[PDB]
């Protein structure tokens, strides 16, 4: 991501949090994806009234990626932001969509609202991942 | 905007599905009240549980872009199915709370068989 | 068994809820065929797309003693809900596989309101 | 678990993954999840038409034993098993509630059907996980 500096990757995943629809936790986190090519997908938290239909920022970046055509592999870095203490932590579900879409490599950025940064990769959020062959 | 235009956008969108452990691909095509088209397809995990359908993916793009609960006209559903395609009861859970009751849901396959109900039909006495 | 009974044992299986993040309890109570009563509750999670409902702790739990789909008579479901309490669509989803559209749902409240439906009832022209 | 082997548990999972209700995948898993007073829950997966809401052996257990009225931090141990090369891995949303429930410290036990076997913990499986206080 040549034209993606870590700085501005977040400040579109702050944009993206914005948008959150959270009336449930109150709790609004915003991630923002970037291709291959350069294209930056946003993702918001989506809440529900019955809490198991809820659905993180990060898989709602990946799958608008995926319905807009890009294929796994074909992202070069994801940052997530929330009103965290440290940087954000993608639970485990996200990294589980994240090490499948992403691919171990997959470059995470993760942060708060307090300009606490970490980055990492799907692979070491997720040691040893299930894959189904 | 036609049905049918909805209907082809849920097909093109389809194409666009990631589903190698069902081998089953399924497209949504959202418009917005205002006339934007939002475009879903299911996206499959090794961990089965994980799976997202069209229908969400198609909604959870929207809420992304900025549009809130309600704003949304009718939501186009297609896969290969022997009738037009039965959405699950997740994705009605869905539907009603991002599109309310009287969104309306246009349900089709790949063979031209077309069924319209809204969003309160398809879950009666809702949560 | 009576309804009365089944309610009861839903009312009993309530009071074991892991739900620190809604603060709102559920219980349900799922009889077999043969007779055997399975309690089951709502189980959340600090990733709220995690959170286990009651109806399917309890048809989960039927599942891992060895109870096949279809070997299902009834299930009771109950919360503090102004009427009788209305399962989610993911609920109904797994109630239609694992119970089949004739499995009988009673669905209550804490003041004494019931209503009886079926798994079809509540998931019209299901995938 | 002083009158619970490794070994016990693993026979309890390979004999609750037999229940599994897989006809999809057709990959079975078990889990066996023993409590703070030695009490057995066994775990399979349950899957459903809409793959969303299949779901997996080590959740199946962890609900089981919640309904029975056990606690957050009331286990000691989980084995879980599956028709794999190595032992295997537990998916990252099975994680996420292995964590919540069991945490951190809690031990798991991860086989496959041909004798291999490593022992880990809920924290080391979630690295630096997400919680909601
Ligand atoms: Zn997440
Ligand atoms: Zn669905
Ligand atoms: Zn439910
Ligand atoms: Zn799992």
């Amino acid at each position: 991501h040549h034209h993606m500096t870590h700085h501005a990757l977040i400040e579109a995943a702050k944009a993206a949090r914005e948008k959150a629809y959270a009336p449930y936790s109150n709790f609004k986190v915003g991630a923002a994806l970037v291709t291959n090519d350069g294209k930056v997908f946003h993702g918001c938290n989506v809440e529900n009234a019955s809490y198991g239909l809820c659905n993180c920022a990060e898989r709602t970046a990946l799958f608008s990626a995926l319905a807009a055509g890009y294929r796994p592999g074909e992202f070069a870095a994801i940052a997530v932001v929330g009103e965290t203490h440290g940087p954000i932590a993608p639970c485990g579900a996200c990294r589980q969509v994240m090490i499948e879409l992403g691919k171990p490599t997959l470059e995470v950025v993760l942060t708060n609202m307090q300009g606490d940064v970490r980055v990492t990769s799907a692979g070491d959020l997720l040691p040893d991942a299930f894959y189904l062959a």
